[PDB]
């Protein structure tokens, strides 16, 4: 029993982290096999952040500009490129520590653990969404860029996310793996629009298929809905549009409790109308959806 | 920017965890050195867990009855020991990856990290604080028995908690790395009060430092308040009463904001008097009391 904002173990991403320095920027980078992944922006005094020509800006760095610290000791450039926003530094020797690995877009809704790092050293490790936005709510300082997010399938590590921006809104932004932005978002010290957050109404579901399973079952009521009826509810309360798709999801989760989806959606929808009434579910006064119901399911079986 | 309950990285921690067996029992035990420490009540059945005599119960074990698995390698059990609530299993064969480690007996109200295991093979890293009552809001199926909380200086792991029991009431009770529980809780499957859970006011006071260092500011007030006037309010709300000792160890997150210590004590009195009128802070809509003063500062710092 318990239900926990839970991330996954971060040993196999920590033996990864190495400190990158070009002139005097320094972030993080991420070393898998013979190669160091990290925000193009290295190369970036805080004056050039303004309107950078990141091609023409890397045309003045040789291999030995970019100095990369793994631990204590230093590793040796001989290869450098730029894929969109990330630089790929190869390096004469492989990661001794490199996990079995992929390289995965995620969609906005999914959740990812972050192993926040400072100087090439790891700091904490947190759970976050990938916004509809396509921003994260993370917790990142200067010098924190190239910290990267990820999923464990057992031994395989699936990079989904490198930290290159904090928007004056105080949310960030950043890439997959190949240096793609997730949404609108630029490399550029620019004001940048996030766009409207919408609740992750899928999430909010398993969650509260989650509560249902740890006991708290008071909001659970004597009425039922339709997807179309449900939707004009989440519409008003900027709620994604539930589809079949989340339904089918969240399958496992009604058959666990017993609990017909569109059931469920009415407990939401009465919630959405009437408010907690100073009430928690989980230890939460707001319907929280930074967990898929892949995430409810894990964390209720407990899968290593 | 950015506030997240943030938990230490646990690698350090994943190198130590082991797979206990005795019989038919299976849980997770702690490899430091030449020592695998784990609950004792790895050699119960169900069936003794009613009413266990541990010592009598233990005179029917051999080391080679405690199977010790670190990964697909099988460690050699050459002796054994009942210290409190733990076992002391010694191998021939001293965990090559053991960090410097210290083993410490926490305060109610200090916050630590928590590495779910199943079968000695890590799930999940979470934050959590020991509560004042002594129980500990985790998740934990079972089979998580044996996981351990700690906090990382730098490189040394404090050891702080070992996970044993799960409490009706779905709390979690568990002891220290020398075998006493935090609390009045026994190793017995009986009916157990856990106690009037307070909230931890210093914590609280610490996590709306750090809202108005992210940010959120809509509940400072105009207002200041006394040392006893603020606790008649905290008695009232099953908060713990604030000592000078704990405005002292605000002081830091003061003088970083500028807000006297009891100015955010009449802050907290109003949150406390009037509710959130349906506002949040730091994405809460409740008080948070699971950020410790040190937390706050490290967070808004970064120190790895
Ligand atoms: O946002 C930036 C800067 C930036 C500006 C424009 C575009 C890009 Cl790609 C990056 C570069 C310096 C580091 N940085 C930061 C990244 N995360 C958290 C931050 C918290 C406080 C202060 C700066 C932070
Ligand atoms: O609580 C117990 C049992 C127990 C009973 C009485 C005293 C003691 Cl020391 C331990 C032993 C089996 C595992 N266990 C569990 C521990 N944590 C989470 C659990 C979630 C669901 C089911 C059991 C859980």
């Amino acid at each position: 029993s318990g239900f926990r904002k839970m991330a996954f173990p971060s040993g196999k991403v920590e033996g990864c982290m190495v400190q990158v320095t070009c002139g005097t920027t320094t972030l993080n980078g991420l070393w898998l096999d013979d190669v160091v992944y990290c925000p193009r922006h290295v190369i970036c005094t805080s004056e050039d952040m303004l309107n950078p020509n990141y091609e023409d800006l890397l045309i003045r760095k040789s291999n030995h500009n970019f100095l990369v610290q793994a631990g204590n000791v230093q590793l040796r450039v001989i290869g450098h490129s730029m894929q969109n926003c990330v630089l790929k530094l190869k390096v004469d020797t492989a990661n001794p520590k490199t996990p079995k690995y992929k390289f995965v877009r995620i969609q906005p809704g999914q959740t990812f653990s972050v192993l926040a790092c400072y100087n090439g050293s790891p700091s904490g490790v947190y759970q976050c969404a990938m916004r509809p936005n396509f921003t994260i709510k993370g917790s990142f300082l200067n010098g924190s860029c190239g910290s990267v997010g990820f999923n464990i399938d057992y031994d395989c590590v699936s990079f989904c996310y490198m930290h290159h921006m904090e928007l004056p809104t105080g949310v960030h932004a950043g890439t997959d793996l190949e240096g793609n932005f997730y949404g609108p978002f630029v490399d550029r010290q620019t004001a940048q629009a996030a766009g409207t957050d919408t609740t992750i109404t899928v999430n909010v579901l398993a969650w509260l298929y989650a509560a249902v399973i740890n006991g708290d079952r008071w909001f659970l009521n004597r009425f039922t809905t339709t997807l179309n009826d449900f939707n004009l509810v989440a519409m008003k309360y900027n709620y994604e549009p539930l589809t079949q798709d989340h339904v089918d999801i969240l399958g496992p989760l009604s058959a666990q409790t017993g609990i017909a989806v569109l059931d469920m959606c009415a407990s939401l929808k009465e919630l959405l109308q009437n408010g907690m009434n100073g009430r928690t579910i989980l230890g939460s006064a707001l319907l929280e959806d930074e967990f898929t119901p892949f995430d409810v399911v894990r964390q209720c079986s407990g899968v290593t």
